[PDB]
C-alpha cells in the first residue's frame, strides 16, 4: 500500500495534470512540500492531544503522503527508505 | 517491512525491556513521543535543505518509527492507517 | 514594541471585528493558532536554510505574533513571559 | 528585556566560554539551533494542550531564546526584527 502510494506519486511526476495536488506540489517544489510536512506534523500532535484517533490517522497519512512526494521530488528511491526500515527493524 | 516494524514495536509494549528505547518511550508516554516526532520532522526539513539524501532517509524513517510507536501507545491499529493509505491511493 | 503588539492583540479579543485575522484566530481557537505556529516554525527553518534574511525576519515575527495571540487566547499575561525572559537573562 | 537577552547572546558570540550552552550552539551552528527551535515549538504545542501555563511560558521563552541565538548566528540585527514588529503593529 505504501509502495502503491509512492508509485502513484511517481507516475504523476512524469505525466503532469495541473489540476492535481501532487503536480501542484512538484511545481511549487521542495519548500512547499516541507512546509506541508511541518504543518501536518503539528496537526498530528494537536490531534493526538485531542484524543481524536480518526484525525490522528488522517494527519499521519497526510505526513506520509507528503514525505513520499518529497522523496520523488528529491529523486530518492523508495527502496532506500525500505532498506533503512529493515535495518532499523533488525536493530530492534 | 512497515508491518514488520509495527509488529516489533507492539511486541515491546507487551514484553518490556527497560534497556530498550521503545520501552523508554512507552514509559515516558505520549508527550515524549510527540516531542520526538516534532524534532525529527525539523531534522527532515534541515536534511532536505542540505541536500543530504542519506540523512533525509534516516530522519524520515525516524519520523515513521516514532509515528508507529505513537500508534501502539494510543492503541491505534496499523490496518486503520493502511485503510486510509489505500483510500488515499484510490483518490489519486 | 513587543508589548505594543501584545496590547493590540488583547484589544482585539475584547472588541471583535470578524474581518480581522486576529479575531478569526480567536474564533477558531487554540488548535488553529497552534497549527499556525508549527507551520511558521517550519517556514523559519526553510527561510534560514535558503539564507533569505528578509524572509527569516518576516517568519520569525510571524511566529512571535501567533505566540502572543496564543497567550491572549489562553489568558496568559505578557508579564509572566517577561519575568521568564528576565530570569533567563540573569542565568546567562 | 528582549533586547537585554539579545545583547547577552551577542556578547557570548565574541567572548566564547565552551562551558556555556550559547557557545555550544554557536559551535554546532545553524542546523543545531534550528532543530532546537522545532523541538521547542512542539513543546509549546504539547504544553498548551496540557493547559500547563507555566510550561507554556518556559517553552515559549525557550523558542525566543533560540530564535535570538539564530539571529546572532546568521548576523541578523535585532532592530531589523523590531522594525518588522513595529510595521506589523501599524498594520493591526
Amino acid at each position: 500500500a505504501f509502495k502503491l502510494l509512492y508509485k502513484t506519486i511517481e507516475e504523476r511526476k512524469g505525466s503532469p495534470l495541473p489540476e492535481s495536488y501532487t503536480n501542484y506540489l512538484f511545481s511549487k517544489g521542495e519548500d512547499k512540500i516541507l512546509k506541508k510536512i511541518g504543518e501536518e506534523c503539528a496537526e498530528v500532535i494537536i490531534a493526538c492531544k485531542n484524543n481524536d484517533k480518526e484525525e490522528v490517522v488522517k494527519e499521519m497519512v497526510d505526513v506520509f503522503y507528503h514525505c513520499f512526494v518529497l522523496l520523488a521530488e528529491k529523486n530518492i528511491a523508495l527502496e532506500d527508505v525500505m532498506r533503512e526500515v529493515k535495518e532499523r527493524n533488525g536493530k530492534l
